[PDB]
């Protein structure tokens, strides 16, 4: 099983039609975790899409982009699709318009592209979860 933090090159880079399958388990003691779609592996690399479930405060998920080391306008959904201790299936479908986020078969969010998606080279995952597998399809 992959170890954390996980920071992996996406084969051939990100492209439309690709789906990222993440199987994991949310920690019994989960505060946060994130999945980042990252542009390169340099100090201060841009993050085209930051997906950040949070139990601090109102349980929620935060979505954003980091460009030039600055966070953009945050998007939020005040709903939590994960559960402490519970296994989950997290899927990112890459479409021309947005990343479509699906959690346990349910559509959860559509994040509109801010950085051109072909810039993304790496998937990065860290925080309060256990990773079982990550597969790239398409
Ligand atoms: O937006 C993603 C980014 O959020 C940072 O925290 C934000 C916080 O969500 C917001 O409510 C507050 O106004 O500004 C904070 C600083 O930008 C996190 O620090 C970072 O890890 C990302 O998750
Ligand atoms: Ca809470």
């Amino acid at each position: 099983n992959p170890t954390l933090p996980y920071y992996q090159p996406i084969p051939g880079g990100l492209n439309v039609g690709m789906s990222v399958y993440i199987q994991g388990v949310a920690s019994e003691h989960m505060k946060r975790f994130f999945v980042n779609f990252v542009v390169g592996q340099d100090p201060g690399s841009d993050v085209a899409f930051h997906f950040n479930p949070r139990f601090d405060g109102w349980d929620k998920v935060v979505f954003n982009t980091l460009q030039g080391g600055k966070w953009g306008s945050e998007e939020r959904k005040r709903s939590m699709p994960f559960k402490k201790g519970a296994a989950f299936e997290l899927v990112f479908i890459v479409l021309a318009e947005h990343y479509k986020v699906v959690v346990n078969g349910n559509p959860f969010y559509e994040y509109g592209h801010r950085l051109p998606l072909q810039m993304v080279t790496h998937l990065q995952v860290d925080g309060d979860l256990q990773l079982q597998s990550i597969n790239f399809i398409g």
